[PDB]
């Protein structure tokens, strides 16, 4: 099937990311607290939504939050300032907060049961967002030894994830806060730089070109 992309709302980062975030694929996001990772996650949830020749795909998001970082308000800030109606592009995003990492692996279970109830109707679910994804797994398992236990339930956790992503057609967004493995499709390190903005550069990816990208968090969510 063809890959679908997600416009971030920045020309910079959608060319350092070959045109928008892919579904059948996992893209994390990662850097420290403000680097624009969260803002990220909220401006997609928006940007999905709208047709594609306005960079989305006609679709809805679901948004798991793990630190408590979702803001509904900011989603209905991006979308008035982007034309958009607020309160129905809120009601296009399912939002649930995760307990523990458990908790969070029964959440992406459930995600399927709407993936498959959506899937053929006019507004399908095309972004699974997982704001912090490790922050709990970090919590829970720590100590000797936890290093193999963690990756073993975080990797189970990923191959859940990319399943989704490949078998109904979805973009998967992570986000995490900064030698150990990795499983997402793309990493993209996030920080702050001069004049108010963020740089974006790719990790471990020689299949993508050479750059970093700019962009600024505006009202519009992410913007050059
Ligand atoms: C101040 O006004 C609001 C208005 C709306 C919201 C969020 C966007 N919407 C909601 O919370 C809706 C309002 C009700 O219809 C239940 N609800 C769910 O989204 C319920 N969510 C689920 O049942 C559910 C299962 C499994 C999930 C699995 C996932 F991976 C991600 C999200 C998941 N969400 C917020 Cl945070 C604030
Ligand atoms: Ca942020």
């Amino acid at each position: 099937a063809t890959i679908g992309r997600i416009s971030t709302g920045s020309k910079s980062l959608d060319k350092l990311l070959g045109g928008g975030i892919e579904t059948q694929a996992i893209t994390e996001v990662f850097g420290e607290f403000g680097s624009g990772k969260t803002q990220l996650a909220h401006t997609l949830a928006v940007m999905v939504q709208l047709p594609p020749e306005e960079g989305g795909l006609n679709g809805s998001a679901m948004y798991i939050d793990t630190e408590n970082t979702f803001r509904p308000e900011r989603l209905r800030e991006i979308a008035q300032n982007r034309g958009l109606d607020p309160d129905e592009v809120l009601d296009n995003v399912a939002y649930a907060r995760a307990f523990n990492s458990n908790h969070q692996m029964l959440l992406v279970q459930q995600a399927e049961d709407m993936i498959k109830e959506l899937l053929n109707t006019d507004r399908p679910v095309k972004l699974l967002i997982v704001d912090s994804l490790t922050s709990h797994f970090r919590s829970e398992y720590i100590g000797r030894g936890a290093l193999a236990e963690r990756q073993q339930k975080l990797a189970k956790h990923l191959a859940d994830l990319h399943r989704l992503a490949n078998l109904y057609d979805i973009a998967v967004f992570v986000t995490n806060q900064v030698i150990l493995a990795h499983s997402a499709t793309l990493r993209v390190y996030l920080r702050k730089g001069k004049g108010g903005k963020r740089i974006a550069r790719l990790i471990d990816a020689p299949h993508l070109p050479e750059g970093e990208a700019v962009f600024s968090i505006t009202e519009k969510g992410i913007e050059d």
